[PDB]
Protein backbone atom coordinates (compact mmCIF):
# COMPACT_ATOMS: atom_id res chain seq x y z
CA UNK A 1 0.00 0.00 0.00
CA UNK A 2 0.62 3.75 -0.17
CA UNK A 3 1.60 4.82 3.30
CA UNK A 4 -0.68 7.03 5.35
CA UNK A 5 1.31 10.36 5.89
CA UNK A 6 1.11 9.96 9.84
CA UNK A 7 0.07 7.44 11.83
CA UNK A 8 -0.80 7.74 15.65
CA UNK A 9 -1.56 4.56 17.10
CA UNK A 10 -3.35 6.37 20.50
CA UNK A 11 -6.62 7.10 17.75
CA UNK A 12 -6.92 3.07 17.71
CA UNK A 13 -6.64 2.68 21.45
CA UNK A 14 -3.64 0.47 21.31
CA UNK A 15 -1.14 2.39 23.41
CA UNK A 16 -1.18 2.18 27.52
CA UNK A 17 -0.62 5.37 29.74
CA UNK A 18 2.84 6.11 30.02
CA UNK A 19 4.81 4.65 32.75
CA UNK A 20 7.66 6.05 35.68
CA UNK A 21 10.67 3.75 35.52
CA UNK A 22 11.99 5.71 38.64
CA UNK A 23 15.97 4.77 39.22
CA UNK A 24 15.73 1.70 38.04
CA UNK A 25 16.98 0.94 34.38
CA UNK A 26 14.05 -0.88 33.10
CA UNK A 27 13.26 1.12 29.99
CA UNK A 28 14.15 -1.71 28.03
CA UNK A 29 11.25 -3.69 29.84
CA UNK A 30 8.54 -1.09 29.44
CA UNK A 31 9.51 -0.59 25.46
CA UNK A 32 9.06 -4.42 25.47
CA UNK A 33 5.82 -4.71 27.00
CA UNK A 34 4.48 -1.50 25.06
CA UNK A 35 4.65 -2.74 21.85
CA UNK A 36 3.23 -6.19 22.61
CA UNK A 37 -0.07 -4.51 24.21
CA UNK A 38 -0.61 -2.65 20.95
CA UNK A 39 -0.34 -6.27 19.34
CA UNK A 40 -3.00 -8.07 22.38
CA UNK A 41 -5.28 -4.91 21.45
CA UNK A 42 -5.37 -5.50 17.73
CA UNK A 43 -5.77 -9.32 18.31
CA UNK A 44 -8.39 -9.10 21.57
CA UNK A 45 -9.91 -5.51 21.23
CA UNK A 46 -8.88 -5.05 24.65
CA UNK A 47 -5.88 -2.47 26.09
CA UNK A 48 -4.19 -4.45 28.82
CA UNK A 49 -1.10 -3.05 30.72
CA UNK A 50 2.04 -5.59 30.43
CA UNK A 51 4.13 -6.06 33.52
CA UNK A 52 7.57 -4.85 32.68
CA UNK A 53 8.02 -6.14 36.65
CA UNK A 54 7.74 -9.62 35.02
CA UNK A 55 10.44 -8.90 32.69
CA UNK A 56 12.81 -7.03 34.90
CA UNK A 57 12.45 -10.33 37.47
CA UNK A 58 12.11 -13.21 35.35
CA UNK A 59 14.24 -12.21 31.26
CA UNK A 60 17.62 -11.97 33.36
CA UNK A 61 20.87 -13.55 32.68
CA UNK A 62 19.89 -16.32 30.19
CA UNK A 63 18.68 -13.39 28.04
CA UNK A 64 21.44 -11.16 28.49
CA UNK A 65 19.66 -8.90 30.72
CA UNK A 66 20.65 -7.04 33.98
CA UNK A 67 17.04 -5.90 35.20
CA UNK A 68 17.76 -2.19 36.70
CA UNK A 69 21.05 -2.49 34.71
CA UNK A 70 19.46 -2.59 31.56
CA UNK A 71 18.83 -5.36 28.75
CA UNK A 72 17.51 -6.07 25.41
CA UNK A 73 13.45 -5.34 24.15
CA UNK A 74 14.35 -8.58 21.63
CA UNK A 75 15.68 -11.16 24.18
CA UNK A 76 12.58 -9.78 26.69
CA UNK A 77 10.08 -11.00 23.49
CA UNK A 78 12.20 -14.18 23.41
CA UNK A 79 11.60 -15.10 27.10
CA UNK A 80 7.67 -13.89 26.73
CA UNK A 81 7.80 -16.60 24.02
CA UNK A 82 9.81 -19.45 26.12
CA UNK A 83 7.70 -18.55 28.51
CA UNK A 84 4.41 -19.17 27.16
CA UNK A 85 2.99 -15.64 29.13
CA UNK A 86 3.69 -12.75 30.80
CA UNK A 87 1.77 -11.15 33.58
CA UNK A 88 -0.70 -8.19 33.60
CA UNK A 89 0.73 -5.06 35.33
CA UNK A 90 -2.59 -5.19 37.88
CA UNK A 91 -1.35 -8.69 38.64
CA UNK A 92 2.69 -7.96 39.03
CA UNK A 93 3.17 -4.36 40.04
CA UNK A 94 6.32 -2.11 38.95
CA UNK A 95 8.50 -1.81 42.08
CA UNK A 96 11.69 -0.44 40.18
CA UNK A 97 14.10 -2.73 41.53
CA UNK A 98 15.50 -6.12 40.98
CA UNK A 99 13.11 -9.35 42.18
CA UNK A 100 12.66 -12.67 42.71
CA UNK A 101 11.25 -13.76 39.69
CA UNK A 102 6.61 -14.35 41.01
CA UNK A 103 5.75 -15.07 37.51
CA UNK A 104 2.38 -16.84 37.40
CA UNK A 105 0.28 -18.67 34.76
CA UNK A 106 -3.12 -17.79 36.50
CA UNK A 107 -2.40 -14.05 35.90
CA UNK A 108 -1.29 -14.54 32.29
CA UNK A 109 -2.34 -11.57 30.06
CA UNK A 110 -0.78 -11.64 26.96
CA UNK A 111 1.37 -14.08 24.79
CA UNK A 112 4.11 -13.72 22.19
CA UNK A 113 4.71 -16.07 18.96
CA UNK A 114 7.81 -14.59 17.65
CA UNK A 115 9.62 -10.93 16.95
CA UNK A 116 11.41 -9.34 14.01
CA UNK A 117 14.24 -7.17 13.98
CA UNK A 118 14.16 -4.74 11.71
CA UNK A 119 17.39 -3.79 9.30
CA UNK A 120 19.81 -1.23 10.71
CA UNK A 121 19.01 2.61 10.02
CA UNK A 122 16.81 2.60 7.91
CA UNK A 123 13.64 4.85 8.38
CA UNK A 124 11.52 3.96 5.70
CA UNK A 125 11.45 0.44 6.87
CA UNK A 126 10.37 1.60 10.07
CA UNK A 127 7.35 3.86 8.90
CA UNK A 128 6.12 0.63 6.92
CA UNK A 129 6.66 -1.29 10.30
CA UNK A 130 4.68 1.41 12.31
CA UNK A 131 2.35 1.74 9.47
CA UNK A 132 1.38 -1.47 8.73
CA UNK A 133 1.87 -3.85 12.27
CA UNK A 134 2.06 -1.58 15.33
CA UNK A 135 4.10 0.28 17.74
CA UNK A 136 7.88 -0.74 17.21
CA UNK A 137 10.70 -0.99 20.13
CA UNK A 138 13.79 1.41 19.44
CA UNK A 139 16.87 2.42 21.08
CA UNK A 140 17.93 6.23 21.24
CA UNK A 141 20.52 8.01 22.40
CA UNK A 142 19.17 10.18 25.29
CA UNK A 143 22.44 10.92 27.13
CA UNK A 144 22.84 14.70 25.71
CA UNK A 145 21.30 17.58 28.00
CA UNK A 146 18.77 18.39 25.57
CA UNK A 147 16.82 15.33 25.82
CA UNK A 148 15.83 16.10 29.35
CA UNK A 149 14.94 19.19 29.09
CA UNK A 150 12.49 18.68 25.76
CA UNK A 151 9.32 20.55 26.42
CA UNK A 152 7.37 20.75 22.78
CA UNK A 153 8.41 20.64 19.02
CA UNK A 154 10.43 18.31 17.14
CA UNK A 155 13.56 17.34 18.97
CA UNK A 156 16.86 17.70 16.69
CA UNK A 157 20.27 17.53 18.81
CA UNK A 158 23.27 18.16 16.37
CA UNK A 159 25.63 16.53 19.16
CA UNK A 160 23.30 12.92 18.91
CA UNK A 161 24.85 9.97 18.03
CA UNK A 162 24.03 6.48 16.47
CA UNK A 163 25.20 4.99 20.31
CA UNK A 164 22.15 4.22 22.09
CA UNK A 165 21.77 3.70 25.39
CA UNK A 166 17.92 4.18 25.55
CA UNK A 167 14.80 1.85 24.87
CA UNK A 168 11.79 3.70 23.63
CA UNK A 169 8.92 3.07 21.78
CA UNK A 170 7.40 4.27 18.73
CA UNK A 171 3.75 5.05 18.27
CA UNK A 172 3.45 6.90 15.09
CA UNK A 173 5.15 9.54 12.70
CA UNK A 174 4.03 12.38 11.02
CA UNK A 175 4.86 15.87 10.27
CA UNK A 176 4.60 18.94 12.34
CA UNK A 177 5.32 22.74 11.36
CA UNK A 178 7.28 21.26 8.11
CA UNK A 179 9.75 19.28 10.39
CA UNK A 180 9.30 15.38 10.28
CA UNK A 181 9.05 12.89 13.53
CA UNK A 182 8.68 9.90 15.03
CA UNK A 183 6.03 10.00 17.81
CA UNK A 184 7.81 8.30 20.88
CA UNK A 185 6.54 7.13 24.35
CA UNK A 186 8.90 7.78 27.08
CA UNK A 187 8.81 5.77 30.70
CA UNK A 188 10.83 8.66 32.14
CA UNK A 189 6.46 9.13 33.73
CA UNK A 190 4.49 12.18 31.90
CA UNK A 191 6.73 14.89 33.38
CA UNK A 192 8.92 14.35 30.93
CA UNK A 193 8.52 15.85 27.48
CA UNK A 194 4.68 16.29 26.38
CA UNK A 195 2.65 14.07 28.44
CA UNK A 196 5.63 11.34 28.67
CA UNK A 197 5.96 11.43 24.97
CA UNK A 198 8.68 13.14 22.33
CA UNK A 199 8.77 14.02 18.73
CA UNK A 200 12.54 12.95 17.68
CA UNK A 201 13.40 13.73 14.33
CA UNK A 202 12.67 11.98 11.07
CA UNK A 203 14.00 10.88 7.69
CA UNK A 204 17.49 13.55 9.52
CA UNK A 205 20.30 10.74 9.22
CA UNK A 206 18.52 8.37 11.49
CA UNK A 207 18.82 10.96 14.02
CA UNK A 208 19.58 9.95 17.45
CA UNK A 209 20.28 5.84 16.13
CA UNK A 210 15.91 5.77 16.55
CA UNK A 211 16.15 3.55 13.62
CA UNK A 212 19.00 1.72 14.42
CA UNK A 213 17.96 -1.59 16.55
CA UNK A 214 14.02 -1.64 15.96
CA UNK A 215 12.07 -4.60 16.77
CA UNK A 216 8.43 -5.14 17.01
CA UNK A 217 6.36 -8.92 18.51
CA UNK A 218 3.58 -10.82 17.28
CA UNK A 219 0.80 -12.95 18.82
CA UNK A 220 -0.42 -16.28 16.71
CA UNK B 1 15.11 -31.57 5.41
CA UNK B 2 16.23 -34.00 8.23
CA UNK B 3 19.78 -31.81 8.86
CA UNK B 4 22.75 -33.65 8.67
CA UNK B 5 24.60 -34.46 11.94
CA UNK B 6 27.44 -32.76 11.43
CA UNK B 7 29.17 -30.17 8.82
CA UNK B 8 32.04 -27.93 7.90
CA UNK B 9 32.15 -25.50 5.57
CA UNK B 10 35.46 -25.91 5.09
CA UNK B 11 35.29 -29.32 3.13
CA UNK B 12 33.00 -27.46 0.69
CA UNK B 13 35.63 -24.61 0.03
CA UNK B 14 33.48 -21.72 1.59
CA UNK B 15 35.79 -20.82 4.45
CA UNK B 16 39.72 -18.95 4.41
CA UNK B 17 42.43 -18.79 5.72
CA UNK B 18 42.71 -17.95 9.43
CA UNK B 19 43.19 -14.20 10.25
CA UNK B 20 45.29 -12.61 12.93
CA UNK B 21 43.43 -9.15 14.07
CA UNK B 22 46.19 -9.12 16.74
CA UNK B 23 45.61 -5.80 19.36
CA UNK B 24 42.92 -4.25 17.36
CA UNK B 25 39.11 -5.77 18.42
CA UNK B 26 37.75 -6.24 15.09
CA UNK B 27 36.65 -9.98 15.87
CA UNK B 28 32.89 -8.34 14.62
CA UNK B 29 35.05 -7.05 11.30
CA UNK B 30 36.51 -10.44 10.26
CA UNK B 31 33.26 -12.60 11.89
CA UNK B 32 31.12 -10.40 9.12
CA UNK B 33 33.82 -10.49 6.59
CA UNK B 34 33.82 -14.57 7.15
CA UNK B 35 30.18 -15.14 6.47
CA UNK B 36 29.85 -12.85 3.75
CA UNK B 37 33.05 -14.79 2.42
CA UNK B 38 31.03 -17.96 2.03
CA UNK B 39 27.97 -16.61 0.44
CA UNK B 40 30.52 -15.46 -2.65
CA UNK B 41 31.55 -18.61 -2.60
CA UNK B 42 28.52 -19.71 -3.43
CA UNK B 43 27.48 -17.36 -5.75
CA UNK B 44 30.54 -17.04 -7.41
CA UNK B 45 32.60 -19.86 -7.29
CA UNK B 46 35.46 -17.84 -5.98
CA UNK B 47 36.76 -18.38 -2.83
CA UNK B 48 38.28 -15.03 -1.72
CA UNK B 49 39.65 -13.08 1.35
CA UNK B 50 36.93 -9.81 1.84
CA UNK B 51 38.93 -6.77 3.87
CA UNK B 52 38.06 -6.46 7.41
CA UNK B 53 40.21 -3.39 7.47
CA UNK B 54 36.85 -2.10 5.31
CA UNK B 55 34.79 -2.39 7.62
CA UNK B 56 36.73 -1.06 10.81
CA UNK B 57 37.54 2.03 8.58
CA UNK B 58 34.18 2.99 6.92
CA UNK B 59 31.27 0.89 9.09
CA UNK B 60 32.30 3.33 12.03
CA UNK B 61 30.06 6.01 14.05
CA UNK B 62 26.85 5.71 11.95
CA UNK B 63 26.54 2.09 12.36
CA UNK B 64 27.18 2.19 15.97
CA UNK B 65 30.33 0.51 15.65
CA UNK B 66 33.68 1.62 17.48
CA UNK B 67 36.66 -0.27 14.74
CA UNK B 68 39.35 -1.57 16.72
CA UNK B 69 36.90 -0.84 20.02
CA UNK B 70 34.65 -3.37 18.44
CA UNK B 71 31.18 -2.95 16.69
CA UNK B 72 28.22 -5.22 15.50
CA UNK B 73 28.06 -8.00 12.62
CA UNK B 74 24.67 -7.02 11.32
CA UNK B 75 25.38 -3.38 11.20
CA UNK B 76 28.68 -4.00 9.31
CA UNK B 77 26.31 -6.29 6.52
CA UNK B 78 24.25 -2.76 6.46
CA UNK B 79 27.04 -1.40 5.54
CA UNK B 80 28.17 -3.16 2.89
CA UNK B 81 24.70 -3.28 1.60
CA UNK B 82 24.42 0.78 1.74
CA UNK B 83 27.99 0.97 0.12
CA UNK B 84 26.89 -0.93 -2.80
CA UNK B 85 30.19 -3.34 -1.62
CA UNK B 86 33.36 -4.46 0.17
CA UNK B 87 36.59 -4.26 -1.07
CA UNK B 88 38.87 -7.22 -1.60
CA UNK B 89 41.42 -7.86 1.38
CA UNK B 90 44.19 -7.48 -1.24
CA UNK B 91 43.27 -4.49 -2.02
CA UNK B 92 42.40 -3.11 1.47
CA UNK B 93 44.69 -5.14 3.64
CA UNK B 94 44.39 -5.65 7.47
CA UNK B 95 46.47 -3.11 9.31
CA UNK B 96 45.25 -3.80 13.00
CA UNK B 97 44.54 0.34 13.49
CA UNK B 98 41.73 2.36 12.66
CA UNK B 99 42.01 4.12 9.85
CA UNK B 100 40.15 6.81 7.55
CA UNK B 101 37.74 5.71 5.20
CA UNK B 102 39.99 4.31 1.97
CA UNK B 103 36.94 2.59 0.40
CA UNK B 104 37.08 2.57 -3.66
CA UNK B 105 34.53 0.79 -5.65
CA UNK B 106 36.90 0.09 -8.13
CA UNK B 107 38.71 -2.92 -5.96
CA UNK B 108 34.85 -4.35 -5.18
CA UNK B 109 35.13 -8.11 -4.08
CA UNK B 110 31.64 -8.64 -2.96
CA UNK B 111 28.11 -6.92 -2.45
CA UNK B 112 25.39 -7.89 0.47
CA UNK B 113 22.09 -7.82 -0.21
CA UNK B 114 20.32 -8.32 3.08
CA UNK B 115 20.81 -10.12 6.44
CA UNK B 116 18.74 -12.37 8.94
CA UNK B 117 18.83 -12.47 12.20
CA UNK B 118 18.35 -15.26 14.31
CA UNK B 119 16.05 -15.66 17.30
CA UNK B 120 17.51 -15.51 20.28
CA UNK B 121 18.92 -18.61 21.85
CA UNK B 122 17.58 -20.90 19.39
CA UNK B 123 20.50 -23.57 19.24
CA UNK B 124 18.22 -25.67 16.66
CA UNK B 125 17.54 -22.68 14.13
CA UNK B 126 21.44 -22.13 14.41
CA UNK B 127 22.02 -25.91 13.65
CA UNK B 128 19.38 -25.29 10.49
CA UNK B 129 20.91 -22.05 9.21
CA UNK B 130 24.52 -23.71 9.15
CA UNK B 131 23.55 -26.81 7.71
CA UNK B 132 20.90 -24.88 4.88
CA UNK B 133 22.75 -21.49 4.04
CA UNK B 134 26.07 -20.91 5.50
CA UNK B 135 28.78 -19.88 8.07
CA UNK B 136 26.65 -18.24 10.56
CA UNK B 137 28.34 -14.81 12.90
CA UNK B 138 27.80 -15.24 16.12
CA UNK B 139 29.02 -13.58 19.48
CA UNK B 140 30.34 -15.16 22.39
CA UNK B 141 31.16 -14.98 25.82
CA UNK B 142 35.12 -15.34 26.02
CA UNK B 143 35.59 -12.96 29.33
CA UNK B 144 37.13 -16.47 30.88
CA UNK B 145 40.81 -17.46 31.00
CA UNK B 146 39.86 -21.15 29.45
CA UNK B 147 38.74 -19.36 26.48
CA UNK B 148 42.55 -18.24 25.69
CA UNK B 149 44.37 -21.06 27.14
CA UNK B 150 41.95 -23.79 24.90
CA UNK B 151 43.87 -25.84 22.87
CA UNK B 152 42.23 -28.86 21.78
CA UNK B 153 38.27 -30.76 22.09
CA UNK B 154 35.49 -29.75 23.03
CA UNK B 155 35.29 -26.17 24.59
CA UNK B 156 33.04 -26.04 27.89
CA UNK B 157 33.24 -23.49 30.42
CA UNK B 158 31.37 -23.89 33.64
CA UNK B 159 31.32 -19.86 34.53
CA UNK B 160 30.00 -18.88 31.01
CA UNK B 161 27.13 -16.87 30.40
CA UNK B 162 25.04 -15.56 27.89
CA UNK B 163 26.60 -11.80 28.28
CA UNK B 164 28.81 -12.28 24.62
CA UNK B 165 31.34 -9.91 24.22
CA UNK B 166 33.65 -11.54 21.09
CA UNK B 167 32.71 -12.01 17.70
CA UNK B 168 33.75 -15.30 15.57
CA UNK B 169 32.03 -17.62 12.57
CA UNK B 170 30.46 -20.83 13.21
CA UNK B 171 31.35 -22.76 10.06
CA UNK B 172 29.84 -26.11 10.81
CA UNK B 173 28.52 -28.43 14.14
CA UNK B 174 29.61 -32.16 15.21
CA UNK B 175 30.62 -34.57 17.96
CA UNK B 176 33.41 -35.76 19.27
CA UNK B 177 32.24 -39.33 20.37
CA UNK B 178 28.56 -37.66 21.17
CA UNK B 179 30.03 -34.89 22.63
CA UNK B 180 27.82 -32.36 20.68
CA UNK B 181 29.78 -28.82 19.36
CA UNK B 182 30.09 -26.10 17.23
CA UNK B 183 32.94 -25.64 14.84
CA UNK B 184 33.89 -21.74 15.04
CA UNK B 185 36.78 -19.88 13.30
CA UNK B 186 38.37 -17.71 15.51
CA UNK B 187 40.12 -14.32 14.31
CA UNK B 188 43.28 -14.59 16.74
CA UNK B 189 45.28 -16.44 14.36
CA UNK B 190 46.17 -19.87 13.16
CA UNK B 191 48.31 -20.67 16.93
CA UNK B 192 45.00 -19.79 18.62
CA UNK B 193 43.34 -23.47 19.47
CA UNK B 194 42.87 -26.06 16.72
CA UNK B 195 45.54 -24.18 14.45
CA UNK B 196 42.64 -21.41 14.74
CA UNK B 197 39.40 -23.00 15.56
CA UNK B 198 37.68 -23.62 18.89
CA UNK B 199 35.44 -26.41 19.25
CA UNK B 200 32.54 -25.27 21.42
CA UNK B 201 29.80 -27.34 23.23
CA UNK B 202 26.80 -27.48 21.71
CA UNK B 203 23.01 -28.13 23.07
CA UNK B 204 24.53 -27.59 26.54
CA UNK B 205 21.89 -24.68 27.24
CA UNK B 206 23.24 -21.95 24.87
CA UNK B 207 26.81 -22.56 26.02
CA UNK B 208 28.70 -18.84 26.24
CA UNK B 209 26.05 -17.52 24.65
CA UNK B 210 26.73 -18.91 20.94
CA UNK B 211 23.15 -18.97 20.23
CA UNK B 212 22.30 -15.73 21.46
CA UNK B 213 23.20 -13.39 18.66
CA UNK B 214 23.31 -15.07 15.39
CA UNK B 215 22.99 -13.61 11.91
CA UNK B 216 24.33 -14.40 8.77
CA UNK B 217 24.43 -11.91 5.33
CA UNK B 218 23.01 -13.06 1.06
CA UNK B 219 24.12 -12.07 -2.27
CA UNK B 220 21.63 -11.22 -4.75
C1 LIG C 1 17.04 2.10 30.16
N1 LIG C 1 16.77 2.67 31.25
C2 LIG C 1 18.50 1.67 29.99
N2 LIG C 1 18.81 1.27 28.63
C3 LIG C 1 18.88 -0.01 28.30
O1 LIG C 1 18.62 -0.95 29.06
C4 LIG C 1 19.35 -0.23 26.87
C5 LIG C 1 18.17 -0.24 25.87
S1 LIG C 1 18.50 0.10 24.21
O2 LIG C 1 17.20 0.18 23.57
O3 LIG C 1 19.31 1.25 24.20
N3 LIG C 1 19.36 -1.09 23.57
C6 LIG C 1 18.71 -2.40 23.22
C7 LIG C 1 18.97 -2.59 21.70
N4 LIG C 1 20.44 -2.65 21.64
C8 LIG C 1 21.06 -3.32 20.57
C9 LIG C 1 22.38 -2.96 20.25
C10 LIG C 1 23.06 -3.62 19.26
C11 LIG C 1 22.40 -4.67 18.63
C12 LIG C 1 21.08 -5.00 18.97
N5 LIG C 1 20.41 -4.33 19.96
C13 LIG C 1 21.04 -1.35 21.95
C14 LIG C 1 20.80 -1.02 23.43
N6 LIG C 1 20.11 -1.46 26.78
C15 LIG C 1 21.46 -1.50 26.84
O4 LIG C 1 22.11 -0.48 26.86
C16 LIG C 1 22.07 -2.89 26.92
C17 LIG C 1 22.84 -3.09 25.67
C18 LIG C 1 23.70 -2.15 25.13
C19 LIG C 1 24.17 -2.67 23.91
C20 LIG C 1 25.17 -1.86 23.11
N7 LIG C 1 23.64 -3.90 23.67
O5 LIG C 1 22.78 -4.10 24.74
C1 LIG D 1 36.26 -8.39 19.26
N1 LIG D 1 37.54 -8.50 19.28
C2 LIG D 1 35.64 -7.42 20.30
N2 LIG D 1 34.18 -7.53 20.53
C3 LIG D 1 33.21 -6.96 19.78
O1 LIG D 1 33.41 -6.23 18.81
C4 LIG D 1 31.82 -7.41 20.21
C5 LIG D 1 31.35 -8.57 19.36
S1 LIG D 1 30.03 -9.50 19.93
O2 LIG D 1 30.02 -10.74 19.23
O3 LIG D 1 30.21 -9.66 21.30
N3 LIG D 1 28.66 -8.72 19.71
C6 LIG D 1 28.28 -8.48 18.35
C7 LIG D 1 26.88 -9.09 18.37
N4 LIG D 1 26.05 -8.18 19.22
C8 LIG D 1 24.67 -8.20 18.96
C9 LIG D 1 23.72 -8.03 19.96
C10 LIG D 1 22.36 -8.04 19.50
C11 LIG D 1 22.10 -8.22 18.14
C12 LIG D 1 23.11 -8.36 17.21
N5 LIG D 1 24.36 -8.34 17.66
C13 LIG D 1 26.43 -8.33 20.63
C14 LIG D 1 27.91 -7.99 20.73
N6 LIG D 1 30.90 -6.30 20.14
C15 LIG D 1 30.62 -5.58 21.22
O4 LIG D 1 31.02 -5.95 22.32
C16 LIG D 1 29.76 -4.37 20.92
C17 LIG D 1 28.45 -4.52 21.60
C18 LIG D 1 27.17 -4.35 21.09
C19 LIG D 1 26.30 -4.73 22.14
C20 LIG D 1 24.75 -4.60 22.18
N7 LIG D 1 27.04 -5.10 23.16
O5 LIG D 1 28.30 -5.06 22.81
Amino acid sequence: RILPDSVDWREKGCVTEVKYQGSCGACWAFSAVGALEAQLKLKTGKLVSLSAQNLVDCSTEKYGNKGCNGGFMTTAFQYIIDNKGIDSDASYPYKAMDQKCQYDSKYRAATCSKYTELPYGREDVLKEAVANKGPVSVGVDARHPSFFLYRSGVYYEPSCTQNVNHGVLVVGYGDLNGKEYWLVKNSWGHNFGEEGYIRMARNKGNHCGIASFPSYPEIH
